[PDB]
């Protein structure tokens, strides 16, 4: 299994274009973690957190290395949280809940030790 | 240029085990980042920051990904920045201070906006 070119829309923004499936809500295909993504267009919009895209795009389109073949390096359990914080109340607000598979608490892998996340950047407008 | 096995003997017990050059030192080989840990072996062995070996690592031999060709991911400037709030004073205390190669604020690379940290494993060992 080898790289391939991000395609998920919402995570073009972001700063790396390279992925590898399976990603981590275990799709064996993008295709399926483009629809995924997709479902969150409306949570995203309410800037709940500015890590909110970030992590899902983490989640949904890993960077691909070498190292990490048939688990993907995962977003860092920080960054899980700070994106929960900041938008499960308003899940809840609109009766919904923070979904399992997006659980911070076992999103570590056993034996690893290693994450990614976000870095300030210089932008305007 | 391609990935290359991570040979700095105190890295070997991290999670990654391919790199890339140059590294954030700009050495264009891995041979002459091995000489520069070997002068860390002292400030390692005080223990002054559990998160100095990461970011040593991270800096002399960096994850390799097929993103950032030119310029590898960095350690997070928080991972950074512990690493300096624990280990400076030490240095301090033997007449030096913390490295113009390894200044935390240089770190992001403003276009970017991703970066690499430790996270907690799970054992009891």
């Amino acid at each position: 299994a080898a790289c391939e070119p991000v395609r998920i829309p919402l995570c073009k923004s972001l700063p790396w274009e390279m992925t590898k499936m399976p990603n981590h809500l275990h799709h064996s295909t993008q295709a399926n973690a483009i629809l995924a993504m997709e479902q969150f267009e409306g949570l995203l919009g309410t800037h709940c957190s500015p890590d909110l895209l970030f992590f899902l795009c983490a989640m949904y389109a890993p960077i691909c290395t070498i190292d990490f073949q048939h688990e993907p390096i995962k977003p860092c359990k920080s960054v899980c949280e700070r994106a929960r914080q900041g938008c499960e109340p308003i899940l809840i607000k609109y009766r919904h809940s923070w979904p399992e598979s997006l659980a911070c608490d076992e999103l570590p892998v056993y034996d690893r030790g290693v994450c990614i996340s976000p870095e300030a950047i210089v932008t305007a407008d």
